[PDB]
């Protein structure tokens, strides 16, 4: 019933396991062929698991068994790991020694090793078992003697080098040998006689000094075992103590059992707080695991496994093919094999124990346990013979580019879905879809099913199936059953690049008959799918919550603004732009008489009849008036409009009108878009309020009167008004009729004499380079310089030329509207495309003189190739490039949602008013669009009054209010306004409301519980794909730039030396001077005697964060770092907001290395936050003034997503081996913050509406609550 908040990783007892398991699995029979049922006790037997009929079958998905090793095994990944957790907690090494002692046969043994062997004592050095055993039972060599004879040599005599034992046998070291009947034996031990009683018997090993027979007459010598013979009344002491001896992982466990973790901790901090570093780095590497280890509860005694855990059977299912077949996962196979060398093992020590096989499959059980748990590592372990295909083993189900963590991350199928090719949907409205009957029939099939039961069409659902199961029994009534099913429903259009938000969008089904789904051509650039025949994708929602959810935040009705910015996605397209600047446009075409009419009043009537006659033109260009505005003048607009409907005026003609209050001088088109705009919303002084009704009606005036309506109106009026807009934008295009010749792309003439001069020139340039007074570099810089100002003279010349000549040219009418075209496009058509890019990257000499209006010579289009190839190359890379660069900003900034109180944050940012640098040392307000930018949308950190209106604290910056800060800027009062930012906010895990800000898809203030992160990638991301960017991505992962331009650390003044060698500029000091050294391509910036400052960049080029963080701090290299993504991101002319750019800023520099330690380790780096809170209680909630001196530090993207303190999303993201260990070796309570942990765990997500914030919500309607409440008061008696 609770929540879960915390999982815990941690190690395993034997005891453990034992208490998970219900039964042991002991034969290796998981089914027969035969008996289809389990067989026996083996991977799938019936009573262990739980049935396979119908508790349901999850018991043996749950319900697991275990193998009780009679021989006990180490888990690979504590034995194989980088850094070996036994290897690193044990002094052995993991390459060899850990691996040949875990394996292959070696000694190790702590308690004694003073037993010489030319080899000083042991206390854990590592012997071969060979020299062990030697050892073992002191010197051994023997030499048979033939039968019947008795020798020379008696039980006791010595021997030594050279001496004849026999005619031809001689011995090899001084020794004693012993005879027998029947051998000669060798041995460097030592003999005693003795006649009296004995007090070490046979067996004992004795030391020196202590007593060995006789009393006190005789005592021992040396170390070694005691052998009394009573034939001779002798002992014989060889040189072998009792000696300890382990093998493989007993012994491991027999050093886990014998170490204990406190006095090992304390030696490691003796043992790194004495000397250098060199020892101390791997000190604090293993004492890390050792407080793991002690902290964390579960000691290593168990961190080797006893019983074997068994998985459910149906999570390793052998499941049938065809023809009897079964297809297995692998953890079957590798459960049957260690199952089979178990079973060996057990039955192979009950009967007898051959040493060297027993050490053998010793080795074969160690290797199999070794496979079952990860297949790779040592060998590669393969299916049966013939088919040499890996096996897949529990670290391949779990790890992987498809495994566990990175399967359900994607879920890349779902059930209800269908795609198709899309169409233009004109007749819809906006919040509308276009959805063919079939798959519209087929996506709501249980829907209908339900629906079509309410009703007497099909007595039940299968009879229900069965006559939908063919079209031939189709019926109007089936088709009235859909369009009731779905009256309310959405579906979700998504687009198969999803490089933001806008990428899903929910819509009303409309019933359409065709193949296509039609879709409204307003959002033609949400989704950036033209209508080249890309297809787009259809979900349906079933769950009336994630109906209320999409209808309600992902309908596109109500998203009509970027969440980038604050700029609309809905804004009229290419088609209404064009439309609309047509019937919004006035004509002008000559005054060939006196234009003079203020001055006399018989001008009236005299240019009256002159436009009788052809003397002057209804819209002449009179003095004051056109004769136009003398000779119509309308009561209301109806009259001026129903005037134009007889064709005595066009729509384009200026005309007298007498609107709801004034007399205006304007067309009747515009009077018609002001009346279109009126209709659209129900009042007209603030629909006449907020248009611009003297201008034409291009792009940036649609775009403007779509936001202020948004502003001043809301949702539904925005909408309304962006539907009749469209409408009517069409209607008028089309009836207008703009067409597109080949005289259209008009030459301008006037062009041909430039191009003249311009040749004239070259000559001169030639015979200048013909002089030699010009070097190849500069005469092809003075070339270039020539072209591309005449290339801009002659397009200043054909604007001219259309503005004079043709005002309603389709080409100049597309390129002045925001419909399509840009003046290069324009020039290319009709003046020319010069300039042509070699593919070495330069341009070429000679440039393209003629146009597409013109035919290019074969060389020209050849050339042009080259520029073709090299854009269609650079686009086939840079998106697959961008979208990489939004999967790593979201891995790193996952973790932000608005939850918050207001966060006592007594900080702020000082966003500047003024360009620092526009020139060398000059100071002039940013461009609009950058103050926007930085601003908009913002909280105040502070009151300012600037121009008499004051400007409370806590005021989120309205565009009014941004327009209001730049003009008083403008006027000189303020430089910098004091802002909160997410740079600045004391949250937890995000960011508060006022800290965040304003921007939304909406205006209003953001709500508490959305994944600003998600979003703030999202935006970041998504215009790479059309932008350069190595400078984005050497930004974002913090990298040393190799353009490295030289700064200062220290405040000075600037001393340059003009050292040929290298130019030396000294940062002087009243106590130090530093010195810089900057070669010949370093060119400086600065002057010398000029002050400089910390960070000031002495040199140009780019500067490493890193150092600029140690130099200046964690504000300063924030903000540079902000400015300089937002520098490409202007050059390409993409409008960002700044909101996105700082979380991911904050984001990137949460981890802080402490320096002077507290209660752990100083030479450690993680989140400050942690530091934040153990320097409250250090200081300030507990006693004990250490200070933990910490310094921030700044890496990448990639490295600060590595490093987190939940491990869910560490796992799914790189590597699961080394991430589950290092969560494993301590209790790692993994708290459920985050979202990308949560998507693993399939729960609610936190941000959104799984936010606590929001999660629970109790709702009564007002009758069950007076219902309830006459309970309450009822409930309090008397
Ligand atoms: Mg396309
Ligand atoms: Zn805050």
């Amino acid at each position: 019933k609770k929540e879960v908040r915390k999982v815990r990783i941690a190690l395993a007892s034997p005891e453990k396991i034992r208490s998970w398991s219900y039964g042991e699995v002991e034969k290796p029979e998981t089914i027969n062929y035969r008996t289809l049922k389990p067989e026996r006790d083996g991977l799938f037997d019936e009573r262990i698991f739980g049935p396979i009929k119908d508790t349901k079958s999850i018991v043996r998905r749950y319900r697991m068994g275990h193998i009780e090793l009679a021989t006990p095994a180490a888990h690979i990944w504590f034995v194989k790991d980088v850094p070996s957790k036994i290897g690193t907690l044990l002094d052995l090494s993991a390459t060899e020694l850990e691996q040949v002692l875990y394996f292959s046969k070696y000694i190790v043994l702590d308690p004694k090793g003073a037993i010489l062997n030319g080899v000083p004592v042991e206390k854990r050095q590592l012997l071969t078992d060979e020299e062990y055993r030697e050892l073992r039972y002191g010197k051994q060599e023997t030499y048979p003697l033939p039968p019947g004879v008795d020798a020379l040599v008696k039980d006791g005599e010595e021997v030594v080098k050279g001496q004849e034992l026999a005619p031809g046998v001689v011995s090899r070291l001084d020794g004693v040998a012993l005879y027998r009947f029947a051998s000669i034996l060798v041995v460097k031990a030592r003999v005693y006689p003795f006649e009296d009683d004995v007090e070490v018997s046979t067996g004992d090993r004795v030391a020196p000094g202590d007593v060995l027979a006789d009393g006190g007459k005789v005592k021992s010598d040396v170390y070694g075992r005691v052998e009394v013979d009573l034939v001779r009344n002798v002992v014989r002491v060889v040189e072998s103590y009792d000696i300890d001896a382990r093998m493989g992982a007993e012994a491991i466990q027999q050093l886990l059992k014998e170490l204990d973790l406190e006095a090992l901790e304390k030696e490691l901090l003796e043992e790194m707080k004495h000397p250098s570093r060199a020892r101390r780095a791997k000190a604090r590497k293993r004492l890390e695991v050792v407080r793991a280890f002690l902290d964390s509860g579960n000691r290593p005694e168990w961190m080797i496994l006893e019983a074997v855990p068994v998985l459910p059977p149906d999570l390793r299912p052998m499941v049938q093919v065809d023809g009897g077949r079964f297809a297995t996962s692998d953890l079957n196979d590798l459960y049957r094999r260690l199952i089979n060398r178990n079973n060996r093992l057990k039955k192979l020590l009950a009967q007898g124990a051959p040493e060297i096989i027993i050490r053998n499959e010793k080795r074969m059980l160690q290797e199999a346990v070794d496979a079952l748990l990860d297949n790779g590592r040592r060998g590669a372990p393969v299916t049966n013979p013939g088919s040499d295909r890996p096996l897949r083993s529990l670290t391949d189900i779990l790890s992987g580019k498809q495994g566990r963590f990175r399967q359900n991350l994607l879920g890349k199928r779902v059930d209800y879905s269908g795609r198709s090719v899309i169409v233009v949907g004109p007749q819809l409205k906006l919040h509308q879809c276009g959805l063919p009957k079939r798959m519209a029939l087929e996506l709501f099939k249980p829907f209908l099913l339900k629906k079509m039961e309410e009703k007497g069409i099909a007595p039940n659902v299968k009879a229900a199936r069965r006559m939908l199961e063919r079209q031939r029994d189709i019926k109007d009534e089936v088709w009235d059953a859909l369009e009731e099913v779905i009256h309310g429903k959405v579906v979700l259009l998504n687009r198969a690049p999803t490089l933001h938000r806008l990428g899903i969008q929910a819509f009303q089904p409309v019933l359409v008959e065709g193949q296509s789904i039609q879709l409204h051509p307003l959002v033609c650039e949400a989704f950036n799918a033209d209508f080249d025949g890309d297809q787009m994708a259809v979900h349906v929602p079933l769950s009336s919550f994630a109906q209320a959810e999409a209808r309600i935040q992902m309908l596109s009705a109500h998203n009509l603004l970027s969440p980038a910015s604050g700029e609309p996605l809905a804004k009229p397209s290419r088609d209404i732009i064009l439309g609309l600047y047509y019937i919004t446009q006035v004509r002008k075409e000559k005054k060939g008489a006196g234009l003079e009419f203020a001055t006399p009043e018989e001008a009236l009537a005299a240019h009256e009849r002159g436009e009788v006659a052809l003397n002057a033109p209804i819209k002449v260009a009179g003095r004051e008036t056109s004769v136009g505005r003398l000779k119509y003048v309308f009561a209301n607009p109806d009259e001026a409009l129903l005037a134009v409907a007889h064709g005595i005026v066009d729509l384009q003609d200026v005309v007298t009108v007498r609107y709801m209050g004034k007399r205006l001088e304007t067309s009747p088109g515009r009077i018609l878009f002001a009346r279109i705009v009126a209709e659209a919303v129900e009042d007209e002084k603030v629909a006449w309020e907020l248009i611009q009704l003297d201008v034409p009606q291009e792009k940036n005036s649609l775009k403007d009167l779509v936001y202020q309506a948004f502003l001043r109106l809301g949702m539904e009026k925005t909408a309304r008004l962006l539907d009749a807009l469209k409408y009517y934008g069409f209607t008028f295009s089309t009836t207008s009729g703009i067409t597109i010749g080949i005289d259209d792309a008009v030459i301008p003439e006037e062009k041909k004499q430039y191009l003249e001069e311009a040749d004239r020139k070259l000559l001169q340039i030639e015979q200048a380079y013909e002089m030699g007074f010009l070097t190849d570099r500069e005469r092809y810089d003075q070339i270039l310089q020539l072209w591309t100002e005449t290339t801009e003279k002659v397009t200043q010349a054909v604007f001219k030329n259309f503005e004079e000549n043709y005002p309603f040219n389709p080409l100049y009418v597309m390129a002045q509207s925001g419909a399509r075209g840009n003046p290069q496009q324009i020039r290319q058509l009709c003046g020319l495309r010069g300039l042509m890019q070699k593919p070495s990257g330069e341009t070429f000499e000679v440039p393209v003189r003629s146009s597409f209006r013109e035919g290019l010579t074969v060389l020209e289009y050849f050339i042009s190739s080259h520029g073709a190839r090299k854009g269609g190359a650079d686009t086939a890379l840079r998106t697959a490039d961008s979208g990489y660069l939004t999967r790593k900003l979201v891995d790193v900034t996952h973790e932000i949602v608005v939850r918050e109180a207001d966060c006592g944050t007594t900080n702020y940012i000082s966003v500047p008013l003024f360009q620092p640098d526009e020139v060398t040392r000059s100071l002039r307000l940013r461009k609009r669009a950058d103050i926007e930018a930085g601003l908009y949308g913002r909280v105040l950190a502070r009151e300012v009054e600037v121009l008499g209106v004051r400007l409370e604290e806590g005021r989120y910056l309205s565009m009014d209010d941004v327009h209001l800060l730049i003009k008083a800027a403008e006027a000189g009062e303020i430089q910098e306004v004091p802002v909160r930012s997410p740079l600045t906010c004391q949250t937890r895990y995000g960011v508060c409301q006022k800290c965040y800000g304003y921007d939304l898809s909406m205006a209003r203030p953001v709500s508490i519980g959305e994944a600003v992160g998600i979003v703030a990638a999202q935006s970041i991301g998504e215009p790479g794909t059309q932008l350069g960017l190595p400078r984005v991505i050497e930004l974002f992962e913090a990298r040393r730039p190799k353009a490295k331009a030289v700064i200062s650390e220290i405040d000075g003044v600037v001393r340059i030396e003009e050292t040929e060698e290298k130019l030396s500029v000294f940062v002087e000091s009243e106590g130090f001077s530093k010195e810089y050294k900057l070669p010949k391509e370093a060119r400086l910036l600065v002057k010398d005697g000029d002050y400089v400052e910390a960070g000031q960049p002495l040199t140009r080029g780019a500067i490493d964060p890193h150092q600029l963080l140690e130099a200046k701090g964690p504000e300063a290299v924030e903000r540079y770092l902000v400015e300089e993504i937002q520098k490409v991101y202007r050059a390409q002319g993409v409008k960002l907001h700044d909101k996105h750019i700082e979380i991911v800023v904050r984001q990137m520099m949460k981890y802080v290395e402490v320096t002077d330690p507290g209660d752990s380790r100083l030479l450690e780096g993680q989140v400050l936050e942690k530091w934040d809170v153990e320097a409250l209680n250090e200081r300030l909630i507990a006693e004990g003034k250490t200070p933990v001196a910490w310094k921030p530090l700044l890496m990448g993207v990639t490295k600060s997503a590595l490093s987190t303190k939940s491990w869910l999303s560490a796992a799914s993201f790189q590597n699961t081996t080394h991430v589950l260990t290092e969560a494993a070796i301590a209790g790692k309570k993994d708290e459920l913050i985050g979202l990308k942990e949560n998507v693993i765990l399939g729960r609610l997500i936190p941000a959104g509406t799984g936010s606590d914030f929001v999660r629970f919500t109790q709702v009564v309607d007002q009758k069950t609550l007076k219902a309830i409440e006459e309970a309450r008061k009822e409930a309090v008696e008397a």
